[PDB]
């Protein structure tokens, strides 16, 4: 059985908690979703192509401006580290915000710190989410983009959608010590109901690709494991990629194709060569997968998904036995087109494209084959960041 999601239920929860917490009805509501990457993994920081969609799993901030220049936060999200409440003054020229405890508030502090428009007033907010915290569906990008979307109501920015992704990304880098690409923040902002989003991470061109055929489902399976390497080995992959680009005199691996890589094998470590083969291959597969998805060629799409996983398992070596066993189980189920790890790896989630009617059978079979305890979301493509005046 798939874990259910909510929206107005989250707003009502947010709202009740805020009224209890601050003695007044909140003035403002925002939402930003988590994401699944359908294909195009470890390409965003390589100026590659990614094809994410926004989930119905989302973060909701409910708040009001203050006159006293301080920020007061409650989260009801479980899994959030103690305390559930934090207050801090706004940063100034003299005194910047600092990352620390509790860690959940670092995402909000980071976005406030890098917010490009003045004057930013203080505010009171309640934070809720259905995005499982650090389960591999970009809970942190959902919190950053919801925060960003809230600040825009306190003090409108004059900029682009990418500029806002970059701020949220700077918060992730500087306040959470995770040097991510733009994919997660970009999809949280840019998502549309019934669409995946093709992101060119070189040009920052985006295209909404239809994905709401009722005979098709996206099954997210959470391994409910996260090896420490998810955190430590992510920045290592970015450096090895930079090292290969650098060796080949390329601005980025986007500029490099397997032929040029094959010819500069002497110029690069055995592992360097493996990381680049995945990225160069993964960029190709993502363009092929976009072309496939448009035609409604799910069989081809699924094949490209399996190739992405094999590449991530063997060349990028960012899978783990848990994810591999989850992908093995999925590909054994009749009506499954394809399965792969999604996001950073070393745990988190798999994404499976399958005929809707196969989902019940696939969930039973994945669970019985999974040596741990799997969690399931059946995900339609959802809207990106929204605002509701209360
Ligand atoms: O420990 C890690 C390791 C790296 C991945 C990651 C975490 C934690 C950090 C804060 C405490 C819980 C776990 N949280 C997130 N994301 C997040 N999204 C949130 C939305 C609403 C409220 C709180 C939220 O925390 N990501
Ligand atoms: O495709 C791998 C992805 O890993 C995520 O953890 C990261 O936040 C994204 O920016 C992207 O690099």
């Amino acid at each position: 059985a798939l874990r259910q999601p909510q929206v107005a239920e989250l707003l009502a929860e947010a709202r009740r908690a805020f009224r209890e917490e601050f003695g007044a009805e909140p003035e403002l509501a925002v939402s930003a979703p988590g994401r699944v990457n359908l294909i195009g993994e470890h390409t965003d920081y390589n100026q590659g192509l990614v094809l994410p969609m926004a989930l119905e799993l989302m973060t909701v901030l409910v708040g009001s401006p203050r006159k006293d220049g301080l920020v007061s936060l409650l989260t009801t999200s479980e899994g959030a580290d103690e305390p559930q409440r934090l207050q801090f003054p706004l940063p100034t020229a003299q005194r910047s915000l600092e990352p620390g405890t509790p860690r959940w508030a670092n995402y909000v502090k980071g976005v406030i710190q890098y917010y490009p428009a003045a004057p930013l007033p203080g505010f009171s907010a309640v934070v809720v989410s259905s995005v499982p915290l650090g389960g591999g569906l970009s809970s942190s990008a959902s919190l950053e983009v919801a925060t960003y979307t809230f600040l825009q109501q306190l003090c409108p920015d004059s900029g682009t959608i990418a500029a806002r992704a970059q701020v949220c990304q700077q918060a992730e880098h500087s306040f959470a010590g995770m040097p991510c690409g733009i994919m997660d923040q970009f999809i949280s902002l840019m998502g549309q109901k019934g669409h995946a989003l093709l992101i060119d991470c070189r040009s920052l061109e985006t295209s909404l690709v239809p994905l709401s055929d009722p005979k098709l489902a996206v099954l997210i399976t959470n391994s409910n494991v996260r090896h420490s390497l998810a955190s430590s080995e992510y920045p290592v992959r970015r450096r090895q990629c930079e090292e290969v680009a650098r060796a080949l005199g390329a601005a980025s691996l986007r500029e490099v194709q397997l032929e040029e890589l094959e010819a500069a094998r002497d110029l690069v470590s055995k592992e360097g060569f493996r990381r680049a083969r995945h990225v160069v291959g993964e960029i190709r597969r993502t363009a092929q997968a976009a072309a496939a998805l448009r035609r409604g060629d799910y069989r081809a799409f699924g094949r490209l998904m399996v190739e992405s996983h094999r590449s991530l398992r063997d060349d990028y070596e960012v899978s783990c036995p848990e994810l591999d066993q989850l992908v093995e189980a999925a590909l054994a189920v009749p009506g499954v087109y394809g399965s792969r790890m999604t996001g950073g790896g070393f745990g988190g989630c798999t994404v499976t494209l399958l005929e809707a009617s196969a989902a019940p059978h696939a969930m039973r079979h994945i669970q019985e084959h999974y040596g741990g305890t799997a969690t399931f979301y059946l995900s339609q493509a959802a809207d990106g960041a929204k605002v509701l005046c209360l």
